[PDB]
């Protein structure tokens, strides 16, 4: 079964809620296995306490810049960078769970989540997983992004793993 993971996450110290992201290891398993274990810390390095860095209104979220929280960083279970898997899935419309990078066969740990349907990144950003629950909690987060990306308030992922 494809794994199930959560990003719990807080606005200025208080909680937005847990979104649930449904990771697609049947088609992108390399991708799927690298955001897994960022989320659980295994290999000693993850997700938890970074921020969700650049969040722009009618666009996406985007998150896992752990070593600058800025968006120029972040690394991968398999070393700094690795290639894009597959373009196979599509990024059809709000909630969909999507690779960030700097260019062809960047991926490390950076990710976005949708809130509209992206299509102009199909063949340019990995998709590998679509929000199950908590998209409410995503609303939540775009609400505090701007149009430059930077948010209003510090949007922090508290804790997350997986389900
Ligand atoms: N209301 C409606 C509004 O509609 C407007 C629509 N706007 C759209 O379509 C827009 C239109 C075009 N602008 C953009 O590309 C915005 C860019 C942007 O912010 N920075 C700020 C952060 C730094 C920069 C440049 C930079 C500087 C130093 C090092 C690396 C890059 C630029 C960046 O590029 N960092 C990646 C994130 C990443 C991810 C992985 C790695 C990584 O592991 C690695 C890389 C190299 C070697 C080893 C490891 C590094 C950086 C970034 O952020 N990529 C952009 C991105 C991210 C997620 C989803 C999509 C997009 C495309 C987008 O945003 N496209």
């Amino acid at each position: 079964a494809n794994p199930l993971v959560y990003l719990d996450v807080d606005a200025n110290g208080k909680p937005l809620g847990r979104v649930v992201l449904e990771l697609k290891a049947d088609v992108v398993p390399k991708t799927a296995e690298n955001f897994r274990a960022l989320c659980t810390g295994e290999k000693g390095f993850g997700y938890k306490g970074s921020t969700f860095h650049r969040v722009i209104p009618s666009f996406m979220c985007q998150a896992g810049d752990f070593t600058n929280h800025n968006g120029t960083g972040g690394k991968s279970i398999y070393g700094s960078r690795f290639p894009d898997e597959n373009f196979t899935l599509k990024h059809v419309g709000p909630g969909v769970l999507s690779m960030a990078n700097a260019g062809p066969n960047t991926n490390g740990s950076q990710f976005f989540i949708c809130t509209i349907k992206t299509d102009w990144l199909d063949g340019k950003h990995v998709v590998f997983g679509h929000v199950i629950e908590g998209m409410d909690v995503v609303k939540k987060i775009e609400s505090f992004g701007s149009k430059s990306g930077r948010t209003s308030k510090k949007i922090v992922i508290t804790d997350c793993g997986q389900l």
